[PDB]
């Protein structure tokens, strides 16, 4: 484990995702509202999945070597197995908050799968220049997601209860800022141009992951928007 | 790229799926009917997924070598990753058109997963004679799907609006004819008996894919069956 | 095939899953109740999936070698591909029986995915002591599932029709007893401590699989709880 300088950030990430999972699990014990139960189930699964994948990276299972640039490059593939399941769950939290229609939910989840799937292909591609073709396709899929979150959901939240509109607006802004950083870290990190070393890259993804999952969840599950209007 | 004679058909397929995706995306911009939005989302995702997998084959990522018959045989595995997601989406288009019940939808999607999954196992199997055992199981799963589309959905469409009944009947006939060709191309192509060479096999799958996805989508999204009855 | 002593139990399992699939398929022909169709579709898919994965193990495709303990250990990875899809389908049978809320269904299916996913990682892990870390995480996920089936569903079934309450109680008890045996067989078998040899381990999993899928299905599909109350 300790033979890799980035191990400290993988261990911290593992701990923070595990602690986040347990807090949400305990906090959700005393909840019977069927609407609130939906948000607790979605939001608790997110850091639980991330916990297992951070642990796999810490123990060395989620790491492979990819030859490109005449070098064997360490690629943590477990990140994409994490994101494949956690990013659509996070979008479902937002879509259920605004009572989005089914067709829009399917478009979001499908574009998200394309985003993560093409990012994985780009991470494992051995022809250096082709890695950035996949990065560009994946980034186009992300821009579609961000467009929908702004010019489809925002207008839908305003016609909703005030507390669900204000909570959505906050979580929307958090998501757009944090998610946009991921393609940048990829491009300048060891998967892309190799400007930033792997140990610093790992620290950046850990800060982003914890903020986008645990921080996101703390804002959502403390809001009254997750409960139905009741007397 | 150009070192493979089949590259021209992979490049054409990539272009036609990309163009198809963009047309459906633009055409769906001016749509607010929640029913129509469902069909546009399903139908636009189909060629978008196929685009990415054709590109992976063009660039050489979606290709592996499988030893059988005393030879290293080029097997494009990316086809099955495509079909795993696009064939159930196409069946969902048909099932939603006739307002199929949930139990029937689950049976269709499950049989479809078995069809594609066993076809993938057959494509990667190293014992030559066993490849055709998997082909037979996969073909049995397809025949179940075709039976349901005829002796379960057809009777349901007649009790529906006339425009949804006539549109379903057309898309049903297109699907049964085109899908039935796939097991035949597999059997006589490089995955099976090896009668037809890979470059011709690739041309045939490209014609079938574009027809079953883009051609299918053009018929559906030009129909009024996708809109609810409104004044 | 016959070069492996466990082949006899893989062949028996294949036959019993295939026969089970055909019986459920025939029995479900004469069913039009939309509620009953749901249970028949879920319950017939379970042994059909298991059939294909037992066949892959029989023919040698679903087997790999994992080095640990200074030895190349035969690991049947196809079991986890089976369980990944069949265990959530079995939980869906139970959840639909008691009309569970959506949030609870998602929590069950998500915990089940974590259970199977971490068990697969543990089966393929090359550092011997780490294999049991994954076993423990997977077992914690199972205990969560069992808790929900007892202290969330049981109370919900009592407020239901008497026949659905008594049928659920029976299937609940069958599930908790049979599922609990799996982590024990893993721990003492070739994936874990290696006390029980592989051929005996394979026999035990076959008895458990057939009972948990075909036996489970025979109890459910003979009950009147799967039909709506009708005159
Ligand atoms: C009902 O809706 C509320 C349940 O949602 C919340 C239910 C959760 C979604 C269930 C998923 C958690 C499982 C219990 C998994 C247990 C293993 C975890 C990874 C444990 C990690 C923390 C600890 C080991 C440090
Ligand atoms: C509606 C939305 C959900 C739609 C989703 C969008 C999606 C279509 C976007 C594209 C996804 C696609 C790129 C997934 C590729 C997975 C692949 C990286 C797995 C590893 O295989 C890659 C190479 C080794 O580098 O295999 C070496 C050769 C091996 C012999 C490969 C044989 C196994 C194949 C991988 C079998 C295909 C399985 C499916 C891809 C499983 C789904 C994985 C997940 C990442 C989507
Ligand atoms: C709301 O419902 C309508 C949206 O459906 C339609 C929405 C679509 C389903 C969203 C999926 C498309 C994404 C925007 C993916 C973008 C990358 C594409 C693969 C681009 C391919 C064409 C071009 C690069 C040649
Ligand atoms: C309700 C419906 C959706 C049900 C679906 C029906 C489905 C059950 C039908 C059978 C599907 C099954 C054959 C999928 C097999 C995937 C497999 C080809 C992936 C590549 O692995 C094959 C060998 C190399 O040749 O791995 C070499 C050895 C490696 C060490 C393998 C270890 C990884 C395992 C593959 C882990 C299992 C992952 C799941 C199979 C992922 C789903 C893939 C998709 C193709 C279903
Ligand atoms: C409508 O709801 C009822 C259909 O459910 C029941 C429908 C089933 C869920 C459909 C799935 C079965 C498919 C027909 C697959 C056929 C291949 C099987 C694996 C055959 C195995 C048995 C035989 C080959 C020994
Ligand atoms: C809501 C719920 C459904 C959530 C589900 C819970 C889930 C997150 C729990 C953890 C699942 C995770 C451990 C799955 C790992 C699959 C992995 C074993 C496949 C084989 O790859 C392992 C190594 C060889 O040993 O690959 C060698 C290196 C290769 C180069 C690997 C590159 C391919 C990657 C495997 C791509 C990721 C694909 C996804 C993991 C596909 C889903 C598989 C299924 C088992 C979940
Ligand atoms: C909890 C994890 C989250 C919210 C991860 C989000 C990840 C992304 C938005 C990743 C995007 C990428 C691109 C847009 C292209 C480059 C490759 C990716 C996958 C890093
Ligand atoms: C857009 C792609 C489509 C509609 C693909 C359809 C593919 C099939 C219907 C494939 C069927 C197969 C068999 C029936 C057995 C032989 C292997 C397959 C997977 C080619
Ligand atoms: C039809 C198959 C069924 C119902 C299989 C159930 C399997 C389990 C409940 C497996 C549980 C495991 C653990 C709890 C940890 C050890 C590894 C597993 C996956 C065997
Ligand atoms: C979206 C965030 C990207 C900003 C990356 C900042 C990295 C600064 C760290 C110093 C770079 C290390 C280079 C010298 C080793
Ligand atoms: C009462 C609110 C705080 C509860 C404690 C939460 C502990 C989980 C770890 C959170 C750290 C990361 C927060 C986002 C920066
Ligand atoms: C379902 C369509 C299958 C028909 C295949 C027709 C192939 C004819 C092309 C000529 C065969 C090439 C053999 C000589 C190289
Ligand atoms: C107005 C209808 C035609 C629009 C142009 C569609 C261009 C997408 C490519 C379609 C070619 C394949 C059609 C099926 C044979
Ligand atoms: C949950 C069931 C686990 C019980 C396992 C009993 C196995 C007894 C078979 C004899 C053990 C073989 C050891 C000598 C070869
Ligand atoms: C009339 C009920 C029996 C029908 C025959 C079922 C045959 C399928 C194989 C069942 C054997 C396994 C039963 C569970 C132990
Ligand atoms: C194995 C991959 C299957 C999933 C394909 C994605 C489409 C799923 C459609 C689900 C239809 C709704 C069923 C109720
Ligand atoms: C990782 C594979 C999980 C999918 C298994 C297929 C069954 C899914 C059941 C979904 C139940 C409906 C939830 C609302
Ligand atoms: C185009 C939709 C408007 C909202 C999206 C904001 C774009 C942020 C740019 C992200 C940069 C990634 C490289
Ligand atoms: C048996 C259901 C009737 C409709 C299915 C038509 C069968 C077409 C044969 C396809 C040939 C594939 C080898
Ligand atoms: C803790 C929830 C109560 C019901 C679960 C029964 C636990 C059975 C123990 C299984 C042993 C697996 C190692
Ligand atoms: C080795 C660098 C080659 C540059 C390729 C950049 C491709 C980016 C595509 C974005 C449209
Ligand atoms: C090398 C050819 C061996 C023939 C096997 C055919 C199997 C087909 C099974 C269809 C029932
Ligand atoms: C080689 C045996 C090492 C023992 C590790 C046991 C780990 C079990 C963790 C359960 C909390
Ligand atoms: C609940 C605390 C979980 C912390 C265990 C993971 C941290 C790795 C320490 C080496
Ligand atoms: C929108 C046009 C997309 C065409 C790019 C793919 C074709 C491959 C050319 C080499
Ligand atoms: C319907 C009977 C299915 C039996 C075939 C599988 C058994 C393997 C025999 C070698
Ligand atoms: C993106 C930063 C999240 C901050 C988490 C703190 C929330 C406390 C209510
Ligand atoms: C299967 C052939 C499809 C033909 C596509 C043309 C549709 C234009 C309305
Ligand atoms: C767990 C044992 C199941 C027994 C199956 C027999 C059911 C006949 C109704
Ligand atoms: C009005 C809410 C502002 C939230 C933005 C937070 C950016 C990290
Ligand atoms: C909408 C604000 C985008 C912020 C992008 C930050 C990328 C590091
Ligand atoms: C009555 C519609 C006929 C459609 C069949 C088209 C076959 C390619
Ligand atoms: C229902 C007509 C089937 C046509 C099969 C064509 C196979 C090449
Ligand atoms: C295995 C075939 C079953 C025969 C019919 C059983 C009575 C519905
Ligand atoms: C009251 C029903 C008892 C069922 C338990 C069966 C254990 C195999
Ligand atoms: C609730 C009874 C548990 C039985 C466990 C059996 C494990 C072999």
């Amino acid at each position: 484990i300790t033979g890799r300088p980035e191990w400290i950030w993988l261990a911290l990430g593992t701990a923070l995702m595990g602690l986040g999972t347990l807090y949400f699990l305990v906090k959700g014990m005393g909840v019977s509202d069927p609407d609130a139960k939906k948000f607790y189930a979605i939001t608790t699964l997110v850091p639980a999945i991330a916990f297992t994948m951070y642990l796999s990276m810490l123990l060395g299972y989620g790491l492979t070597m990819v030859p490109f640039g005449g070098e064997q490059n360490p690629i943590y593939w477990a990140r994409y197995a994490d994101w494949l399941f956690t990013t659509p769950l996070l979008l479902l939290d937002l879509a259920l908050l605004v009572d989005a229609d089914q067709g829009t939910i399917l478009a979001l989840v499908g574009a998200d799968g394309i985003m993560i799937g093409t990012g994985l292909v780009g991470a494992l591609t051995k022809v250096y220049s082709y890695r950035f073709v996949w990065w560009a396709i994946s980034t186009a899929a992300m821009l579609y997601i961000l467009y929908v979150l702004f010019f489809g959901f925002t207008s839908k939240a305003e016609s909703m209860r005030p507390e669900v509109a204000s909570t959505f607006k906050v979580l929307r802004n958090v998501t757009v800022v944090l998610w946009s950083a991921y393609p940048v870290v990829w491009l300048i990190g060891s998967e892309g141009a190799g400007i930033v070393p792997l140990n610093i890259e790992t620290l950046l993804f850990m800060v982003l992951d914890v903020s986008a999952k645990v921080g996101f969840g703390l804002i959502l599950l403390r809001s009254r928007a997750i409960f139905g209007e009741a007397e």
